């Protein structure tokens, strides 16, 4: 959700 869409 921050560094990568997955997070």
């Amino acid at each position: 959700g921050y560094i990568t869409p997955l997070d």
